[PDB]
């Protein structure tokens, strides 16, 4: 990643490279989005100083379950720690979170033999809605201070791309120690809604990438991605 298409203002990068075809490797960015989505069609807000953008993945090279979000989201984790040198967490199955608030989403999407992903990161939102004030944050909330959003990108499409890299030839192997140590809400109890309901305490993570649910009736190994963790 190094080629970049910077727009000022759009509806959804995901929505653009639905219609547009681009060569992988590039990345769409936008200063704001009119149209923002989150992974079910809720309103992503996306006001001026974050960070939006989108780009593609073949998929015959990656496994899109659960092993890519995990994967991406570390990449972020990665970059953003090694940037503002404050520690993230990584919420299963794909969400970055600094403490319990979210920072950065990520989303897959597929339509027509292809692999869309699409990442947003809160960098310099000055003014945060209420309706999000209480499960959102930005970097500037954090460290009190702005950040170049450029840089900022940069260092994410790095990580990825590092990351990436080391997926193909490799396995999730490589991955699943380090975002196991990170989960949000690890060995405490928690409660996953969306296709089904399980409940537990969050013991860890599997080989394959799927969260382990210690019930009542034994570990359960959570394989759908569809599946909303959450605080209990
Ligand atoms: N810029 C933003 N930064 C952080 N959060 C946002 C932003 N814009 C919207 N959101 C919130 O993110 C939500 C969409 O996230 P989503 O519903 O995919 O999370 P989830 O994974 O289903 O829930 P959980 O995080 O509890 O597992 C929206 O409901 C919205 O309130
Ligand atoms: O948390 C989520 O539910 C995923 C959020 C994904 C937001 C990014 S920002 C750029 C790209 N375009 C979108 O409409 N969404 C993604």
């Amino acid at each position: 990643f190094k080629n970049l298409i910077w727009l000022k203002e759009v509806d959804s990068t995901q929505e653009r490279l639905k219609e547009w075809n681009v060569s992988y490797g590039t990345a769409l960015v936008a200063d704001r989005q009119t149209k923002g989505r989150g992974r079910l069609g809720r309103k992503w807000l996306s006001q001026e100083g974050g960070l939006y953008f989108s780009f593609l993945l073949n998929p015959k090279e990656f496994e899109n379950l659960l092993q890519l979000p995990l994967v991406l989201g570390l990449s972020v984790s990665e970059a953003l720690e090694e940037i503002t040198e404050i520690p993230f967490s990584l919420k299963w199955p794909n969400d970055v979170y600094f403490q319990e608030k979210k920072v950065s989403g990520v989303l897959r999407e597929l339509s027509k033999d292809k692999l869309i992903v699409g990442i947003g990161i809160n960098v310099n939102q000055r003014e945060i809605p209420e309706e999000i004030k209480d499960r959102a944050t930005t970097l500037y909330e954090i460290t009190g201070k702005d950040w170049d959003r450029k840089e900022v990108l940069l260092k994410v499409l790095k990580r990825i791309s590092e990351n990436l890299k080391k997926f193909k030839e490799k396995s999730f192997k490589e991955f699943k120690g380090k975002i196991e140590s990170k989960m949000l809400y690890l060995g405490e109890e928690v409660k996953l809604l969306g296709e089904g309901k399980i409940t537990g305490k969050l013991v860890g993570l599997s080989e394959k990438g799927g969260a382990l649910i210690l019930t009542e009736e034994g570990i359960k190994e959570i394989l759908s991605g569809e599946f909303s963790l959450r605080r209990s």
